[PDB]
């Protein structure tokens, strides 16, 4: 009689239970759910507002739904950029032409533009799980989707999470199988009796199973998400999770434009910037060259952000951009290792919108290439040229730029 209505509500309530509150439930008017005839329409919806950074327990919800259904199904969850928010939409079967993300353990990031969407179903999730050798024991490794709502964009990351205490989870599955006497069914029937213990269990999957991921150079920083850091060294090329990176754990558009028009003041701050233009003047007056580089204020933004972020010993090289005109810039890192804090990557991406930032390695030197793909008030070229004449430059600095321009004259950004 009423049982069927109760079975469906118990499901949706347990789903809403495990979804963090920042992703607000926004379901409409839903019908009665028949386990033997699961619906094909959308069964739940959760919404994340702009600037939200939260994780969705995609795998747990999928397996909960598969456990509820008394027939074969392939739970599918669609992740959509609404233009003002991220929208998670759940289904028992993937709609006809719904998208499925092409992700793996190592390539796990997805960036959605405005109005676009991606998705994933339990079948694809399981395939990714068995290809990466992930632990398949129930509750040892479940996938979540970390979302960083950064309108007009939505950043996603498909990550496998695990328990802080695996032994505490092996014992839970031991008590669940005892009461019952796949193995997931034992857990879901047991945990159905204690919503509090179910919440505590899902909220306990908070240990990333893959804290670092390899990348291939050249690496476009546009493939990162807001909490990704980047490490380049003799240990390889890796993306990290800002929260779980030991190095990491250890200014809007206005302030950037304000820094460009106020560069003449605190001339020492970008002494290293002007010294590059001197060294570039030799090879082939310097005033028309200085004007061209200042016509690309994003290049100054990058240099300003790098040093505000602690990367004080960087060097910048300017090369004519054959395609877009003007100049591209190489940020040369010192030494044989570099770590870009996740906050720094976020900053340089926002500051240089319209420019591609790509990490390279050339002649034992790590670098970023900044190539062109809101008006900034122009400054007086002559005002900067005159300050450049009065500035003093040590020979070591000028020789450094001599060696660097000679070293990178043969460097060709793959693009
Ligand atoms: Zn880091």
């Amino acid at each position: 009689g009423s049982h069927m209505l109760e079975m469906g509500d118990n499901l949706l309530q347990r789903i809403r239970l495990v979804v963090p509150s920042a992703l607000q439930c926004c379901d409409g008017d839903l019908p009665i759910f028949d386990p033997q005839r699961p619906p094909a329409r959308c069964v739940f919806q959760f919404n994340g507002e702009d600037n939200v950074s939260e994780a969705f327990p995609v795998e747990y919800i999928m397996r909960l739904m598969a456990n509820w259904a008394q027939v074969d199904c392939d739970p599918y969850i669609k992740i959509q950029n609404t233009g003002v928010s991220v929208l998670f939409q759940g289904f028992f079967f993937r709609p006809t032409n719904a998208p499925v993300a092409e992700v793996s353990i190592d390539s796990n990031n997805v960036i959605l533009s405005s109005t676009l969407s991606t998705g994933i179903n339990l079948s694809a999730l399981e395939s990714i799980k068995r290809g990466g050798g992930i632990d398949r024991r129930p509750l040892q490794a479940l996938m979540w989707v970390n979302c960083f709502v950064r309108m007009p964009y939505v950043q996603l990351s498909f990550r496998f999470m695990g328990p802080e205490d695996p032994s505490r989870t092996i014992k839970l599955m031991a008590r669940a199988t005892d009461a019952y006497m796949s193995v997931y069914r034992h857990y879901f029937n047991y945990i159905a009796r204690s919503p509090p213990e179910e919440l505590a269990t899902v909220r306990g999957l908070i240990v990333p199973i893959i804290k670092t991921t390899p990348v291939t150079l050249p690496f476009n920083l546009g493939q990162t998400v807001a909490d990704n850091c980047l490490s380049l060294s003799g240990m390889g090329y890796h993306l990290g999770l800002g929260g779980y990176c030991p190095t990491c754990t250890a200014t809007d558009r206005a302030a950037l434009i304000l820094a460009y028009v106020q560069q003449l003041n605190n001339i020492y701050e970008y002494r290293v910037f002007l010294a590059s233009i001197l060294a570039l003047s030799d090879r082939a007056s310097a005033e028309p060259l200085l004007s061209s580089v200042l016509a690309q204020p994003e290049l100054f933004f990058m240099y300003h952000i790098m040093r505000e972020g602690g990367m004080r010993d960087i060097r910048v090289l300017f090369y004519r951009d054959g395609d877009a005109g003007g100049f591209m810039m190489y940020v040369i890192f010192p030494g044989k290792s570099v770590h870009l804090h996740y906050r720094l990557i976020d900053h340089i991406q926002a500051a240089c919108r319209g420019y591609k930032i790509v990490a390279h390695v050339w002649q034992t030197t790590f670098l970023l290439s900044v190539c062109r793909n809101t008006v900034v008030p122009s400054i007086g070229t002559s005002d900067v040229y005159c300050k450049m004449c009065d500035l003093n430059f040590d020979g070591e600095l000028l020789l450094e730029y001599k060696r660097l321009y000679a070293l990178f004259d043969d460097f060709v950004p793959p693009r």
